[PDB]
Order: structure tokens, then C-alpha cells, then sequence
């Protein structure tokens, strides 16, 4: 029956995860099985630089988003939205979606899954 | 239309029409849901936003599903199954299932929160009284 807190500062000497898939964008875990034994939901903190995109993507699990600055262009399934500061997104499993930050400051959010770790969920590119 | 792949976006302006949620159980807490089946036909993930004014107390409690609180505003003070630890805008909060928590906002602004449940909706989780 584990109860813990976390922030970024929290997590500063965990090295930002990035991929040259997704550039100018960058993350760390916060909830996870894999670093706290935690279950049943799993959440991590994404930074989006200016510019950058995060592709066109599906994954099995559904999933949410909080998006906590900036604003950017949500992709869903080729209809585009823009979602900023405050608000909160809904993906359902498989669905295609993609997310750029065309604005000048940084585009950050929290992603939730229905998982215990992030490493089980497996990314697809969209066709 | 809604489908099985629905993509949508909310925030506290989206839901205006959905009345504040509250009870005398809590006092000065109330909430709102945000993504949830029974409102949206999602699934999988519900997301509901919390505030609790100054001084307002939830109670400690328990639910089987594991939660997160995603802290967006404010201070409050979270009971950790007995340990009192301040949590603040900027943290999260992970809480096992069935773990016993409650939260109390003792500061003089608006402590507001989303949750989130590895649910379809709200409705099923059922919520027990500290043992
Ligand atoms: C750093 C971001 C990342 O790994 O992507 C999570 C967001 C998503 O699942 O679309
Ligand atoms: C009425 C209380 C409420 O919705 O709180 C949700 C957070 C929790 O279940 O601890
Ligand atoms: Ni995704
Ligand atoms: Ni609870």
C-alpha cells in the first residue's frame, strides 16, 4: 500500500530520456513500475522544445494527457487541434495521434497509461 | 460522433454545463469530471479536476483501483495512511490501491487537482471509510 510524491526535482538525477524519432523532445519517469514498484498507472513528464514533434503514432493502451505549459498542435487521427496550459487529452488505444509545439515556449504535459511501467507499452508508427 | 479511437480535449470552460459535484462528507471540496465513460464513452483511463477551498478536509478513505494526483494549484497537506506530507503545485501523487489517504487543503489558496483512475468512469469505484 505505497503512497509517494513526486515532482521534477525530485527526479533531477535521472538522465531526460529522448529519441531521434521525436526531435526537440525530451522526458522523464515519475511514477513507474520499474523505478518505484508502483502498479496499475504509470506517468511521466514530457518536454516538447519549440519546433519540435512528436510523429504520428499508435499504441494499444489508452492514454491521457495534462498539459501543464505552452500550447501545440494535437493531431487526431489527421484532424488537428490546439490544445495549451490547462487543458487535458484523451487518447483511446490505437489511436493515430501526433503532438508539435509551434509556439516559442516550451510545450510540457504529463502522460498517463493504464500500465504498470512505460517499457511494457509498445509504439507504432502510423500508416 | 464518437468511436472506439475518439481523440478529444478538455478543460474546466468544456464542462460549464456539468453542475459542481460536492458533498457535506468532504466540506469544501468539490470536483468535476472530465474524462470519463460515462460522460464521453472513453475508456481504460477517467480523469476528474478537484478544488478544495482553505480549510476544506477529504476524508481518509480507501478504493481497490491505484490513483495519481496530479497537483495544479495550491498547497495541501496528504495523509499517507497516518504520515502527514505537504504536497504542492508541481507534484504528483501515486496511491496504491486500497491504500488509506486523505487531503486537506491548510493553506489560504485553492487546492486543485486532477485524479485519475485506471478505470473506464467514475461511477465504478467503490470508495470505503477508513478502517
Ligand atoms: C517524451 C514523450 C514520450 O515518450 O511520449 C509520450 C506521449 C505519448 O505517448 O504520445
Ligand atoms: C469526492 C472526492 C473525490 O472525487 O476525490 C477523488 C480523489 C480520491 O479518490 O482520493
Ligand atoms: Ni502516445
Ligand atoms: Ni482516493
Amino acid at each position: 500500500h505505497m503512497i509517494f510524491v513526486k515532482n521534477l526535482a525530485s527526479v533531477l538525477s535521472q538522465e531526460w530520456s529522448s529519441t531521434e524519432k521525436y526531435p526537440g523532445v525530451r522526458w522523464k519517469f515519475l511514477i513507474d513500475a520499474d523505478f518505484d514498484g508502483s502498479s496499475g498507472l504509470s506517468l511521466g513528464f514530457a518536454e516538447i522544445a519549440p519546433g519540435g514533434d512528436l510523429t504520428l503514432h499508435y499504441h494499444s493502451p489508452a492514454e491521457i494527457y495534462v498539459v501543464t505549459n505552452g500550447k501545440g498542435i494535437l493531431n487526431k487521427s489527421g484532424k488537428l487541434e490546439t490544445i495549451k496550459k490547462g487543458d487535458v487529452v484523451y487518447i483511446a488505444g490505437n489511436a493515430e495521434h501526433a503532438l508539435k509545439n509551434n509556439g516559442k515556449e516550451t510545450l510540457e504535459f504529463y502522460w498517463i497509461f493504464p500500465t504498470d511501467r512505460f517499457s511494457e507499452v509498445e509504439y507504432f508508427p502510423a500508416k
